[PDB]
DNA sequence: CGTGCG
DNA sequence: CGTGCG
């Protein structure tokens, strides 16, 4: 992947400044220094899974997303891929109402069981407030069975910690050796990612910051 | 590993 | 409180 590959994946998956994680056989563990362009180069090859701390050091975001992800015990049933489908549905009920609000979001299949929605700003906005924002949006929709949504960031105040991290695509999941790609609005694999990645739009701050007043403020 | 979520 | 999840 060229520099300027790089230069954006890391401009949009733009967590904390100075830890990342990286995937082991046990889980995943911080990397107590900033993030560089062979830490990318290793994500893309496969040879090392990245993690991101969404949660930067003043308590703001550049980016957030929905995890939807089917029920471990649903995995081993022979209607497994009903619970496959409904976790698109899931998706496309929150892509709707998500559109309606103007935040644009990307669809990427995680390697294993689901699918991450994908919302990138301009400037980090505060984490409280797309974590609420993302949070009403998500009591408006009706969840299939068998599918749980969480939402990153995971916490809107460090208090001297970390935070939760969150898997970036354009690599392998560890678990099942799966690529995690980014898939279109009928969730089928986009064949050139890297122009796909540069194609994704960021929301404003100002706006989110303006519809997180008309909520709140309800 | 850090820490949320049942 | 135990311990999955990223
Ligand atoms: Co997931
Ligand atoms: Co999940």
């Amino acid at each position: 992947p060229s520099q300027n590959a790089i230069k954006r994946f890391m401009t949009l998956f733009s967590g904390r400044e100075d830890v990342f994680s990286i995937q082991y056989e046990g889980g995943y563990r911080p990397i107590r220094r900033p993030l560089n362009f062979q830490d990318i180069k290793n994500h893309f090859s496969g040879k090392k899974t990245l993690g991101i701390y969404l949660l930067k050091k003043n308590d703001t975001v550049k980016f957030a997303a929905y995890d939807i992800d089917i029920k471990k015990h649903y995995l081993n049933r022979e209607d497994k891929f009903v619970y496959e489908e409904n976790s698109k549905k899931v998706a496309k009920r929150l892509s709707r109402e998500l559109n309606l609000e103007n935040i644009t979001h990307y669809f990427e299949f995680t390697g294993n069981r689901g699918y991450h929605i994908w919302i990138f700003f301009d400037i980090p906005v505060s984490a409280y407030k797309i974590k609420y924002i993302m949070e009403k949006i998500l009591d408006r929709i009706e969840l299939e069975e068998g599918i749980d949504v969480e939402i990153f960031p995971k916490q809107t105040s460090l208090n001297g910690g970390l935070g939760n991290l969150i898997k970036v695509p354009l690599g392998v999941h560890k678990k099942t050796g799966k690529k995690c790609l980014f898939v279109d609005n009928d969730f089928n694999v986009i064949e050139n990612q890297i122009e796909f990645l540069n194609n994704i739009k960021e929301n404003k701050a100002t706006e989110i910051n303006k519809l997180f007043r008309e909520i709140f403020n309800e």
